[PDB]
Formats: structure tokens, sequence, C-alpha cells
């Protein structure tokens, strides 16, 4: 069926619950056994958040390569995320190692440090100029260029620098500030005009290499962006836009994530997301 009118038939008749079931039997289960070795506990957030062995991002590192992140590849789409989870502190070392071997030009984030009144993921960023963070165990240095707050977002300039070499990246920080603690935005205009934001500074491009969004689990409002993105691309690259499928393109993304969605309200927003986005692109 096309997407809009399905959209008022599932709402008419009050059926996403068990549409969001019917996802949830299909996805796929593929081993995790990397992320359950016990070396690994303290580097993952939630016990029941995995990286799939097939699609994990590995360290240049030979002593421990894991980090809780996945490669998520769109092949007819043409474009490539990494979702990850909000680093922990003995993990920021390697999230920042992540961003430079892989070649990222943007880090894409969904939360806020603090929300419902406990800690989220780390304070992984400088917040000053003049005091910048060192990585001892990755040998990486990151000083904040400029920040630039607006209402529903902050954008940030950094500066990664691979202290063994002295060679230097800038990195931007899209940071979305106003997710509400509970549920789901009302509206999907300012998460519209956020993507399209990441989409103008070029980290979404195949010139780089793939961006870094997280939430606090990397499933869940992370799934709701890389969703998004990729069915409004595909509307406007094929002959008939109409047949762009939203549950078939979260049924292949999460080949690669297990959980993308986390509930029947982030699966109705997605489709709001969609729905509002295509009449605003032509």
């Amino acid at each position: 069926m096309e997407m809009e009118k399905e959209f008022e038939q599932i709402d008419k008749s009050g059926s996403w619950a068990a549409i969001y079931q019917d996802i949830r039997h299909e996805a796929s289960d593929f081993p995790s056994r990397v992320a359950k070795l016990p070396k690994n506990k303290n580097r993952n957030r939630y016990r029941d958040v995995s990286p799939f062995d097939h699609s994990r991002i590995k360290l240049h590192q030979e002593d421990n390569d894991y980090i809780n992140a996945s490669l998520i590849k769109m092949e007819e789409a043409q474009r490539s995320y990494i979702l990850t989870q909000g680093p922990l502190p003995n993990t920021v070392g390697h999230f920042w190692e992540m961003v430079w071997e892989q070649k990222s030009r943007g880090v894409v984030m969904l939360n806020r440090v603090m929300e419902k009144g406990s800690l989220k993921c780390a304070q992984y960023w400088p917040q000053k100029e003049e005091k910048e963070m060192i990585f001892e165990d990755t040998n990486l240095k990151l000083t904040l260029i400029s920040e630039d707050i607006k209402s529903y977002y902050t954008v940030r300039q950094l500066e990664l620098e691979n202290l063994t070499t002295q060679e230097t990246r800038e990195i931007l920080h899209f940071h979305y500030t106003t997710w509400p603690d509970f549920g789901v935005p009302e509206s999907p205009a300012s998460f519209l005009n956020f993507l399209f934001k990441v989409r103008e500074s070029g980290s979404l491009s195949p010139e780089h290499g793939p961006v870094v969004v997280h939430c606090s689990a990397g499933i869940g409002r992370s799934g709701t962006f890389c969703l998004a993105d990729t069915c409004l691309l595909l509307m406007d690259k094929r002959k008939d836009p109409s047949s762009v499928d939203i549950k078939k393109v979260l049924l292949e993304m999460r080949k690669f994530r297990m959980g993308l969605i986390q509930t029947a309200d982030q699966l109705r927003f997605s489709y709001l997301a969609v729905i509002e986005g295509a009449k605003f692109i032509m």
C-alpha cells in the first residue's frame, strides 16, 4: 500500500502495536558472540543491546578490537551509517578511535547527557575552547573550535588530532537537544529540519566515511534518523515513489543491528516524518 493512506488506516483501526510486533517477529537473528565475551562486559551499556558479529565495527588494535557499534550498509540507497551506543566512561577513547579510523566527518547525537535524572552517556567532548581533552589510551586530542546553539539543535566544530602522526581533521557534532524525556515529538518538523542540516554539511555523503549516529542504546532514536533519511532518498531515486515500503526498509536495516525502532510510538513517528518530508522535498 502507499504510505499516507496505510497510515490513516492504522490510526483509525488503532493497530500500531500489532504492526510493530510483526516487525519484531520477522526481524533477523544473527550471532553476537564477541559482544558477550567476559572481557567486554564494561564496554556494553545494556546487556540486551549488542552488535551482530557480521556487521560490527572493529577497532584497529590487536589487544581488544571490540566496540558496541554496527555498520548499516544500504545498497539501493547508496548510504552507509555507523550506529553506536552513547559512550561509557571506559569507552570514550574507543569512540574517537573509531571516528578517526572510519574517516567519518560527522557525529549525530540524539540524546542529552542527563535525561529523567540519570546519566545517558559520558560527557565525551570539550565544553570550552581553552580546555581540550586528551584520551591517553588511544593517543588522541580533541579541541572545541566553535559552537552554535539554536532552538532545537546545537552544531559544534571539533578538531581531532592523532598524536602519533600529528595529523588533524575537522569533525562536525550535530546535537539534537529537544527530543522529549518521554514519548516522541508531537510534530516531525524540527527533526526533519535537523536531518537536512546534517545533509547540507556533507557528513552523509560518499566522499567521507560513514556518519556516526548515537542516542543512549543506539537503536531507537538512532534508528528513526537513518530510517527516515533512507526512505526519503529512495523516494527521490525511484520512478514510483509510492513503492517505498517503510516496513521493508526497516527490516533490511535490522539485518545489520538488532532492535532498531524501540516502540510502536517511534514507528508511527517515523511514518509521520517520511510522509511530511516527502512534501517539502518537491
